[PDB]
């Protein structure tokens, strides 16, 4: 099985902190297939569903056995601290051990990344947001290109995903 259109975009280097505060850069991502989306801890109201069907993912993941990582970044990083990012993945039965969640970053720093690597818009929330927009799930191969993006907020095609992640590792 190869891989369809791949989107190719070309992440950028980066390093930021995970919610134990240990760094976590693209290299360190290096031979590693992952995912990535773009969240927020901080939601009385309504909070969108990403991190649940990221949740979901993780877990059919592990259920066929499939070497992959799981990166989440923040996209208000200013509130997002990472004992924020730890009291935010408690509210789900998610585990730590191929998911990071990031921060240590300005909200200018992570937009631009966010532009340039995943070619998405992300802005800090108004307090509040449904989901504004889309929201999208990337898949990223072992060699840091952008190979695919999927609906996170919606019909999240969960099969289809993880068929790309193991085709994605193909030849290493
Ligand atoms: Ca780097
Ligand atoms: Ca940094
Ligand atoms: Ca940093
Ligand atoms: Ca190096
Ligand atoms: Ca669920
Ligand atoms: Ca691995
Ligand atoms: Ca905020
Ligand atoms: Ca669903």
């Amino acid at each position: 099985q190869q891989i369809k259109d791949p989107l190719n975009y070309e992440v950028e280097p980066f390093t930021f902190q995970n919610q134990d505060g240990k760094n976590v850069s693209l290299e360190s991502l290096k031979g590693e297939v992952w995912l990535a989306d773009f969240i927020f801890t901080n939601c009385e109201t309504i909070c969108p569903p990403m991190t649940a069907h990221m949740t979901d993912l993780q877990k059919k993941l592990k259920a066929e056995n499939i070497d992959v990582r799981i990166i989440s970044f923040s996209v208000d990083p200013e509130n997002d601290k990472p004992k924020q990012l730890k009291k935010f993945a408690a509210n789900y039965p998610l585990s730590f051990d191929n998911w990071d969640f990031l921060t240590g970053y300005s909200q200018s720093e992570i937009e631009e990344f966010a532009l340039k690597s995943f070619k998405a818009i992300v802005k800090k929330p108004e307090g509040e947001d449904q989901v504004i927009h889309q929201s999208s799930f990337y898949l990223v191969g072992p060699d840091g290109k952008v190979l695919k993006d999927y609906n996170g907020v919606e019909n999240t095609p969960y099969d289809d995903i993880i068929s790309d992640v193991k085709s994605a590792s193909t030849l290493k």
